[PDB]
């Protein structure tokens, strides 16, 4: 997250860190007791999910690491596009839920968020153009753009005036009104440049797919 602030500890209990070899790789969102949503290019070693965290490195009683039983990328995802860039991760067991570990409701109704609404994006992605990697969860509020400025019907954008998502925030949540609306996409892009908006996968466009996969337990 560029141009953001340290989040309050455990105040976004849906957050997840998607980890490779013990190292944060992508954001993710707990969307059911046993399922985390993230981005497709995250899956392309050992993939694990860390829930209940604020610090990546410091002891916290709420922190628990999970193995992944099944990874379900979107079947139309491809490694060279940011279309269909969703990934569902089934945890090896149901997560122990509590105030620090809670699923977030996600948008099933296919309507755009009102342009200019401020939504919250969180993550442990880089925090400056030197690639400084934060130990504690970051977040920022960002205004949603109209579709015509963003240019599909399956993507939304947000302003990128120095405040923005960036590398390592991929897969993480864009939240409005307490509901997941977007998932940070996982393609490379210039960050922080007002002419080059942040891009996020519109979760409401994928309602049937998500429901399907979650139906499969
Ligand atoms: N939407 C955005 O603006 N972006 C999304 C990006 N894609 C990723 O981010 N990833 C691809 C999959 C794994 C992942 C990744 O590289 N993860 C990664 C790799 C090394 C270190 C790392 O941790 C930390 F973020 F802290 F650096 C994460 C990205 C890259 C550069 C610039 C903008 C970017």
């Amino acid at each position: 997250i560029l141009g953001g602030r340290e989040a309050e500890a455990h105040a976004r209990p849906y957050m997840a860190s998607v980890q490779l070899n013990g190292a944060h790789l992508c954001g993710g969102v707990l969307v059911a007791e046993q399922w985390v949503l993230s981005a497709a290019h995250c899956l392309e070693g050992k993939v694990q999910v860390l829930l209940g965290a604020h610090s990546l490195s410091q002891p916290e009683p709420s922190k628990r690491l999970y193995d992944v039983l099944r990874a379900v990328p979107h079947p139309d995802s491809q490694p060279d596009t940011i279309d269909h860039d969703l990934l569902l991760l089934q945890l090896s067991e149901k997560a122990t839920l509590g105030p620090a570990v809670r699923p977030l409701p996600w948008q099933r109704v296919d309507r755009d968020v009102a342009p200019g609404t401020l939504c919250d994006v969180a993550g442990w992605g880089i925090v400056n153009h030197a690639g400084r990697r934060p130990d504690s969860l970051q977040h920022v509020l960002l205004p949603v753009l109209d579709r015509a400025t963003c240019n599909t019907e399956r993507l939304m954008c947000a302003e990128s005036n120095r405040r923005d998502s960036c590398k390592g925030d991929s897969g993480g949540p864009l939240v409005c009104g307490g509901v997941l609306e977007g998932v940070v996409t996982s393609g490379s892009r210039v960050c922080g440049n007002r002419k080059k908006p942040g891009i996020y996968t519109r979760v409401a466009s994928y309602a049937a797919w998500i429901d399907s996969v979650l139906a499969s337990a």
